[PDB]
């Protein structure tokens, strides 16, 4: 059962951003504590896994967006922003994009291939629009997800295989056309350890932007452990954010490496509270902070684990009295 009385979380920051929270569609019911942990402390919401590519359409022209609309009635009925994640990823993306229908032991073409992601980025953009209209709670979408690898070469995906590396510029202007109302963000994780990875980040938008693609935001995931260094992360958000792109720390959780004592608690609490305190000195920056999860219970990361602000008990943690 949930502490009732306690501060909202994302009331705290009110005068700086909202804080939103990653979901399960099974964990939407009133009844449910995970769920009125959720309408409790954040005020955005985004589906872990309801909107990516094969939990929208499975197999070709079969678009399967029930689990998808269940958590936007839900942000509507509790007043909440959401993003969009995500249009296009390596993981979680079925297969028959990238066969040759009438071969599927071969590879799609590039044009086949642009083809089907421009029909996913247009139907899916175009079922929130006209089924919710105004109503839609959607503010932006992760256009792409994950493209760059560990070294900040372009992740060979079978997207960049096929297709080329313009890929991600048709991404971004496919989804713009479908709806140019919502932030398109390019999305990823690492991009906070000021490393290669950072420098490719910003080499990429640079160039994009610098050719009129319609990105409008770069989405630092912020998968950060215990051992993350409060100065990189400070230093990627300011040369990000020299792009003139909007900054959303889109998928924030704390990676304990096996160590969930007493002592790593304090230690979580502090550094949290560092992160935070940094988040809000860059606010001119930063317009969305989101944790993947709603307590540690439901974390994907493997056990042992206690990454997030509320516990396995969903009671708040040393690191939301620290933030608070
Ligand atoms: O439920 C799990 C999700 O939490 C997980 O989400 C991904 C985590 O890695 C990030 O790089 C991705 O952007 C994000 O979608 O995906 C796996 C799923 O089983």
């Amino acid at each position: 059962t949930i502490q009732n009385d306690i501060p909202d979380l994302y009331s705290v920051f009110k005068d700086y951003f909202p804080i939103g929270v990653a979901v399960d569609p099974s964990r939407l019911n009133d009844a449910d504590p995970h769920a009125q942990l959720t309408a409790k402390h954040f005020n955005m919401l985004v589906a872990e896994n309801a909107m990516k590519p094969e939990s929208l359409q499975p197999t070709e022209g079969n678009f399967t967006f029930d689990n998808a609309d269940k958590i936007v009635d839900y942000a509507i009925a509790h007043n909440m922003k959401m993003r969009g994640h995500t249009l296009l990823w390596h993981n979680q993306v079925p297969d028959w994009f990238f066969q040759d229908p009438s071969d599927p032991s071969k590879p799609a073409s590039r044009d086949l291939l642009l083809q089907r992601l421009r029909t996913h980025i247009t139907t899916v953009l175009d079922h929130f629009k006209t089924k919710y209209g105004s109503q839609n709670p959607i503010i932006g979408w992760d256009v792409v997800n994950a493209v760059l690898d560990d070294n900040g070469n372009l992740r060979n995906s079978k997207w960049l295989q096929i297709i080329g590396p313009d890929y991600i510029e048709k991404a971004f202007e496919y989804a713009h056309e479908a709806d140019p109302s919502m932030k398109l963000f390019i999305n990823d994780y690492n991009i906070e350890n000021n490393g290669v990875k950072t420098q490719a980040m910003y080499d990429l938008v640079k160039k994009l932007k610098n050719e009129g693609v319609p990105i409008n935001g770069i989405g630092m995931q912020m998968h950060i452990s215990i051992n993350s260094n409060i100065d990189n992360i400070k230093a990627s958000i300011e040369k990000l954010a020299s792009l003139g792109v909007e900054i959303q720390v889109t998928e924030l959780d704390m990676n304990m490496n096996g160590d969930v004592s007493n002592d790593a608690l304090l230690k979580q609490a502090r550094l949290y509270k560092q992160l935070f305190d940094l988040f809000k000195a860059e606010k001119q920056y930063i317009t969305a902070v989101v944790f993947w999860g709603v307590s540690d219970d439901v974390s994907w990361l493997s056990k042992p684990n206690a990454p997030l602000l509320f516990d396995s008990k969903l009671q708040a943690k040393p690191a939301y009295w620290a933030i608070v």
